[PDB]
DNA sequence: TTTAAAGATCG
DNA sequence: ACGATCTTTAA
């Protein structure tokens, strides 16, 4: 299991075996919430159309992939033992929200990334990244992960907009799978998870399959009732499992 | 300016 | 999911 280079939420790590399992064979991978992309890094599709909200992760995801040399010798300084300290994440963390150059922005998040509180990405309502400092002992440069995801790369297009313009991307041969932001246990809102299921219901109208995974709960279970769902036993967290649903045509 | 409740901030 | 301290919202 290939790993990404990013600390990120809904790395599905030990998901990535049965997601496997019940993906259907295509041409292409659409990917509308691809985040750190570890489906994208396990799996073998000829080509790969991956989308997120975050202009960030898009842009930085972009300057990887056409500057790939070129961004990792820049990145590799900022992971040395004296930027692992409070005062000088902080002006790093200043010098990326007032940055206007991409490719320094790109380098930056790498290093806010791995040296931020828990891997966290958060912003305030100016668009501001505010992580504070995260104290650990020695961050990992993701060298080997860079390079890869760089290759792998090269059958894949970007592109920053939410979730219904990216599903509208896809045609016959092409395959989408969906890990939107999970369902409340008790922002992405209640009407943006139903609607995803609503679209999922309209591709498969139209001979394209749709793989989705959220958890298991009484709302997942009704959302997704037009697909043959299964089930995955993590259990923890009450105890909650992991629900796959396939529009298989 | 008053005001009580809600939302936003960021370590 | 935390919390002291900001800003916001409406009459
Ligand atoms: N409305 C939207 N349209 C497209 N992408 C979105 C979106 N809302 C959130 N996303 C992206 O989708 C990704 C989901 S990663 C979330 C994984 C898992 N469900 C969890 O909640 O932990 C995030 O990186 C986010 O940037």
């Amino acid at each position: 299991k290939n790993r990404a280079f990013l600390k990120w939420a809904g790395g599905k790590y030990p998901l990535l075996d049965d997601i496997k399992r019940h993906l259907p064979k295509g041409e292409c991978l659409v990917e509308p919430f691809v985040g750190a992309g570890s489906v994208f890094l396990n799996t073998d599709f000829s080509r790969y159309i991956l989308a997120d909200i975050n202009s960030d992760l898009i842009s930085l995801y972009n300057i990887v992939k056409m500057r790939t040399d070129e961004y990792v010798q820049a990145a590799r300084e900022l992971f040395v033992p004296e930027t692992n300290c409070a005062e000088v994440y902080y002006q790093f963390r200043e010098e990326f929200n007032k940055s206007q150059d991409p490719f320094r922005r790109a380098v930056l998040f790498l290093y806010l990334n791995r040296y931020g509180y828990n891997g966290l990405c958060r912003y305030n309502l100016r668009g501001e990244f505010n992580v504070p400092f995260g104290r650990y002992k020695k961050p990992y440069f993701p060298e080997a992960e860079l390079y890869h995801f760089a290759e792998k790369a090269q059958n894949a297009f970007f592109y920053c907009e939410s979730y219904a313009d990216s599903m509208a991307r896809a045609d016959d041969s092409s395959v989408v799978y969906c890990d939107p932001p999970y369902a409340p246990l008790s922002s992405f809102t209640l009407e943006q998870q139903a609607h995803l299921a609503e679209i999922a219901e309209g591709l498969v109208e139209r001979h394209i399959p749709v793989l989705i995974s959220n958890h298991d709960t009484m709302l997942t279970r009704e959302w997704y009732q037009r697909a043959k769902l299964h089930v995955v036993k993590v259990r923890r967290s009450k105890k909650v499992d992991e629900l796959l649903a396939l529009y298989k045509p």
